[PDB]
């Protein structure tokens, strides 16, 4: 069948009996009454009693041993779908394949009905989850401490071409993995003041909100280790009256939803409890767990990690625990905290960085925003003597930022109070030393390191695309799976007729797979002999689906100039949600279904190009359409993309790559050699050099008669009959105040974009650049960037050796 | 020793005791006062004898099967030397070494003493030489027509960094291989008036000028053909008496010196007379030759190719023939002209074209403006006719150009009188359809054709490449030698260690030679492991010697910049002559020594740059440094550059190149693959949009930090102390009427040069690249494009059966 393990007779047996066995007494249901939902919890439960013995033999493992704790918190974890992928790292594929078949159904079909847990935005919490596994994998005493939102990101749905947003009630039916630990319920305090008596200070008349906490198990890739993700849900505490009742609901808000934007800073109230939500009961499990294991070796058995500022109050609330809770002297404890946390970066837009004004933080945490002016005080103090008489570094480096209204810079909060501090790609980590973070790096520059992205392998290759991951094992065994390196063994495959016509043959398959779900979900046809030019992430400028947008617009327009010409065949792609308050976003959205709406009914255009937008993009969503793709685009302007990870999945999966100069865009070409990469595009140099000069969007509409042809048809009403200025918006932007300079890549962009068709009309050169792509993505795997978090920052060694079954 | 043949006893002894037979008898010399001049001659009349009874029965054998003949007119032959050249197409090399090494000298010593036959300015005047060797190698009838200049082109020093002329007295030791034939002379007439009278025209009242034939043999590679290449001297006729004897060196004067014009032209009479005078006399011996075989089947006899414009007169002297003599009518005489005249053009560039004014031909000739004249007319009746009321169409077609002076246009007049007109390069001759001769298409679309240039394998590899040609025979065998296409088979061989290895080695050993060579006959020195990066062609501004310049300078300033950094060692080299009165060429030249004067002594450089001007380039000179080259710099503005052959031989060699998609370069590139080559700059279509808009120099200035520092390096003095303003009409030039647009194309060069110094670093790539150049050269052989002329111009068969011994 595949290498989805094996399907022993005493194991299918086993299989399909407790799955019977749930189905009646945990479902309470007959094979005359249960409907596919039913079937689906059936096997659900099957496969976790699988691994709670793991999970419970593990955590007793780390109580014997007592090695250093790993706390990554993050306000978000991206999970997907946890049955598949737990049944792949427990080795089960194959056995509940034929248990569930031997019972009359189709696997599959089941899977597709379990909810994601999209308890994440993009990047950052597809990060966090490619991480918790690779832990796992590693063998690290590692914990995931987040939020457990009752609604994760908003289902995208799309009406008369604009996007709609509806709640995302994922646990509606249940959560099968999950298990609520009441017992272990801790209290958060809010408001109050503070007061200021013979032995230290006070935080008194507070509110009081009660974190429970719910674990799910992270296995890792056949190694029976299990770890534990612990997720915090808000309960009030039980202390008019129907009034009264009600209103629990107040506190209860806390955990009910995901703050939707990715890249872009909301100072709500309501996300600022959430992040203290999170900080405060983490640290007090963290602190509980050690006293059981002097705080002096504190650090030497925790290890948190910052996934960007959204945590951040870790810093004063593990100082205000250590001061005013178990009376260290201030150095001491800054000691402690300073060593025990780090900081990883993951944006350098001004918009998107944190900064708390001031008069929340007084109301809301009174003792936080003293011990962050006292931390502030003594930081300054570091850097005055350090660079006497530069008083405008003194002000560049506070952590409190003056003007209209006060506010706390989190960022430079994170910097001081963390031992390390990382960007997420070689360029990005370069760029935060150059210019956001320049005064930081000057003053301490062994905090500033890198750790460059990656993803799991399981998931995003033996999970998502087994037909690939089958033929690569046919011809270098199955180490590679937890060892991507290996993948450069197929170097030695590149001119091997048969491996060159298999990995073909799969991507054919894929596509076949994807052209019918389209169909199947969505009901509009596409041609499976096109190139698959895809785009999928976030909605938003500095990503510039409109680039694409405009080489879209440019193809149509050169086909209707002469329609008997032959062009490569191409079903473009694109998909992703916007921030439901990002108008500019949504505009986009509306552009490409406009643009869908004309290309996709002229007759003159026949099968030759399709437009398509991909909704409700979500994990789920990226394990079908990725396998599937022939081109990626990672086009960000250079210097704004971080990393980017959905440009490493691509390249793992067989697509070539189209993009810029930009975050991980720059390692991979470089791995991969840049004659297999379609570059493109000004480099970081030539935007700050543009910069310098002043961008003007109307040169390039003046001297290119391409160009100017499609803002004329934008601005006209061509893909807006009924409503002519509909796009105004688009083009003013386009036009006076750009600031991803998209006209500037233009020409560059559509004479690569050439490039790429050409080389697709050569099946056996195209495939050659594939494998030498999918041959050079081994440094890309997270297992590699997580091994260097634990050698580099928390100071821990990896281990491969499988637990005591 | 190599397949240069076979070293038979029997042979080796017989080239002995005729090389003592020819130093005694021949050139009354003995053992004991020959110099090597002397026994350079002495092995010259020894291979020459090898070759007279080819040369006879060849002739014979024409005159007995009197097959269809090829008559190529040129005012240029750009021969070179024929010693080792003869050698090899007579399989005699091997033997002759072995010859000379037993009687105690050194045959490549003896080699280097014979003189250039330097009858030929530059590419036109070598594709008419590399033709002479293929239409002998494909057995065709043919003879090449021209002027035996007793001065060739000038012998180029550099004194003071500037290019001083010197008179090619070529044949100062006289030439053993060219036979006068005195008894052959023809009479050519010049001035005189037209009497009208009764039965026709009469042409009477004319000086006359004696036309002697020295005719040169052109052997064919290993078939025994030897064909003949007939070049008209001119002489005085013989009938104060001192002063009238002294004179007669007014009427010799027309052989006298070859005009040095590469690409331009100047209306002076001299050059008019040199004109006819190969034309008229060429002419009557065509027809003598006919006549011995009704002029109704003279077209299927005879086939005239007009080698430019430069034998134009051609047309119009064979209707006068024809009409004034052999009294046929003028319909009649017509069609035969032009069914047996066709016209090749080399070039788009206006002042190139020839325009001779009215007043000289009415003086000169005035028969033959009689005759222009009605051709025009008859012609400009059928374009009325054809465009009825197209009144400027009647204009722009005309042959005579109104204004300030009346001119003839000769190209027009070869398009009218010619049944087939080429271009030389696939871009070329598109160019020539769309602009110059756009009228001329739409009136006769028939006429107008593609014959893309090409080299002859034999000098261009076997000859001066012996060590390539060997390790490539080894392989695949040498009947590629004539079959160039068979080097596609080296494409299975990309992989072979043995062979990367043994191609790498040649070049190697190729540097080491040249570099060796460079201290011998300059003295001056040179890096070895360097990349040689050569531009060897004649200097002109669209050629681009400057924009090279610009790159160097862009080297050696950033050495400057950052001294510890490590780059690529590079030997740029550039060499070629400008002509005598073009200023700005001269300016050039002086510009690239005084870069190397500040370049080449500066210590912080050391020996990772230098910059050397190659002095007197020339066929001898090219056969050492092209072999040698790892780079070839063809660079000239997209559209300028008809088509180039010297890039074709850098190809063959093993050199990568950098070009712009202009003249062959695109074809080239189209054999090898993109990715095999270097392309960079403005396409033809991005020059047209650069003109439509208007080029400004100063934008480039202005955006370019690095392109201002040189320009003000070059202005303020740098490169000349002494005289701060020498290069003050350089930049003039560069910033207010470049017609080139050097700076247009700077940026995207320069980025360019940083790839091919990345590969250049990879060894084994760079080589595999190579390989994959050399093994696609094949299409550029003359082999080809004479078998294309031959079969879809002058309607012959060409023929590989070797002669009867
Ligand atoms: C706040 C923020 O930057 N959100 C976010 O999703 N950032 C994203 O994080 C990813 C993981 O590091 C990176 O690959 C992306 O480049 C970055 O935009
Ligand atoms: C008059 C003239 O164009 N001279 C000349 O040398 N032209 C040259 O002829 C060569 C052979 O066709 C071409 O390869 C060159 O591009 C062209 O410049
Ligand atoms: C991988 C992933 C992302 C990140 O994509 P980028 O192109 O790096 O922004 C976002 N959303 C989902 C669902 C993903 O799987
Ligand atoms: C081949 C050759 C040329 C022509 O070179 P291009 O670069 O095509 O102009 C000119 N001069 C000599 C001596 C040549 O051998």
């Amino acid at each position: 069948i595949s290498v989805r393990g094996l399907a022993g007779v005493e194991n299918v047996t086993e299989l399909k009996k407790n799955f019977n066995r749930h189905l009646h007494f945990t479902l309470v249901k007959d094979r005359n009454v249960a409907t596919p939902r039913d079937y689906y919890f059936a096997l659900a439960h099957t496969v976790r009693d699988h691994l709670v013995g793991r999970w419970i033999r593990t955590q007793q493992h780390y109580y014997e041993k007592d090695p250093k704790r790993i706390y990554y918190l993050s306000l978000e974890f991206y999970m997907g779908r946890t049955l598949q992928n737990t049944m792949v790292n427990l080795a089960l594929e194959n056995a509940c394949d034929e248990a569930t078949y031997q019972l009359g159904l189709d696997m599959e079909e089941l899977e597709e009905i379990e909810e994601d847990a999209g308890l994440g935005n993009g990047g950052l919490g597809r990060l966090a989850a490619c991480f918790l596994d690779s832990m796992a994998t590693l063998g690290l005493a590692a914990y995931g401490y987040g939020i457990r939102y009752e609604f994760g990101i908003f289902n995208q749905k799309i009406c008369g071409g604009w996007q709609m947003e509806e709640a995302d009630d994922w646990l509606r039916y249940g959560n099968p993995w999950e298990k609520a630990r009441p017992e272990f319920t801790l209290p958060v305090h809010f408001y109050g003041r503070v007061e200021h008596t013979s032995q230290g200070a006070k935080w008194v008349d507070t509110q009081v909100v009660l974190a429970m906490p719910y674990d799910t198990p992270v296995p890792g890739y056949r190694n029976n280790v299990v770890n534990t993700m612990r997720l915090w849900s808000a309960k009030a505490p039980n202390d008019g009256y129907i009034q009264a009742v009600l209103d629990r609901n107040l506190a209860e808000n806390i955990s009910r939803v995901l703050y939707p934007n990715d890249n872009f800073f909301e100072g709500k109230e309501l996300r600022l409890k959430q992040e203290y939500f999170v900080v405060a009961a983490t640290l007090q499990d963290i602190i509980r767990r050690f006293k059981s294991s002097n705080f002096d070796a504190f650090p030497d058995k925790v290890a948190i990690q910052l996934n960007d500022t959204h945590p951040s109050l870790a810093i004063p609330e593990l100082m205000r625990v250590l001061v005013d809770l178990e009376r260290l002297d201030w150095d001491k404890a800054w000691e402690v905290t300073v060593k025990t946390c780090a900081y990883t970066n993951h944006t350098v837009i001004p918009e998107a960085l944190e900064r708390w004004p001031v008069h929340l933080l007084e109301t809301l945490l009174p003792r936080h925003l003293q011990i962050i002016y006292e931390i502030n005080q003594r930081f300054l103090n570091r850097v005055a003597a350090a660079f006497p008489g530069d008083v405008d570094r003194l002000r560049r480096m506070s952590l409190v930022e003056e003007g209209a209204v006060k506010r706390i810079n989190m960022a430079h909060l994170c910097i001081a109070g963390s031992h390390a501090v990382n960007g997420v790609a070689r360029i990005h980590s370069e760029i935060l030393k150059k210019t956001i973070f320049k005064d930081f790096y000057e003053l301490e520059p062994h905090k500033f390191q890198n750790k460059t992205n990656g993803i799991t392998p399981r998931r995003w290759l033996v999970l998502c695309n087994p037909g690939l991951a089958e033929i690569i094992a046919e011809r270098i065994g199955e180490e590679y799976i937890s060892d991507l390196d290996q993948l450069r063994k197929l170097l030695s495959y590149v001119d091997d007729e048969a491996f060159i016509r298999d990995v073909a043959k799969v991507k054919q398959e894929n596509k076949l797979k994807f052209a019918a779900y389209l169909e199947r979900e969505y009901k509009v046809h596409i041609n499976p002999n096109s190139l698959f030019d895809v785009q999928v992430k976030r909605i938003h400028e500095y990503k510039r689906q409109l680039l694409n947008c405009l080489h879209v617009i440019t193809l149509y327009n050169r086909i209707k100039k002469e329609p008997n010409k032959f062009v490569v065949p191409r079903t473009v792609m694109i998909g992703g949600k916007a921030a439901p308050g990002y108008h500019m976003a949504k505009m986009i959205i509306k552009l490409i279904t406009a643009i869908g709406d004309v290309v996709n009914h002229d007759p003159v255009v026949g099968d030759r190009l399709r437009v398509i937008f991909l909704e409700n993009y979500r994990v789920s969503l990226a394990e079908k359409v990725i396998p599937a793709a022939d081109l990626s685009e990672q086009i960000s302007t250079a210097g704004t993309e971080a990393s980017g990870t959905g440009n490493m999945k691509f390249m793992l999966n067989g697509a070539l790559t189209i993009g810029t100069m930009d975050g991980a865009n720059v390692e991979m070409a470089e791995e991969a050699g840049e004659e297999n990469f379609f570059i493109f595009g000004m480099r970081v140099e030539d935007v700050d050099r543009l910069d310098q000069r002043g961008y003007n969007a109307q040169e390039y509409y003046d001297r290119i008669p391409e160009l100017r042809q499609i803002i004329e048809q934008l601005s006209s009403g061509f893909f807006s009959p009924k409503q002519p200025d509909l796009f105004k918006d688009i083009v003013n932007m386009l036009m006076h105040h750009d600031r991803f300079k998209v006209f500037a890549d233009y020409e560059e962009y559509v004479k690569c974009q050439e490039r790429v068709s050409a080389l697709y009309k050569n099946p056996r050169e195209w495939t050659r650049m594939v494998i030498r792509n999918i041959a050079t993505s081994g440094k890309f795997s997270s297992d590699r960037t997580i091994a260097q978090y634990a050698r580099e920052i928390w100071g821990v060694e990896p281990s491969r050796q499988r637990l005591p079954a």
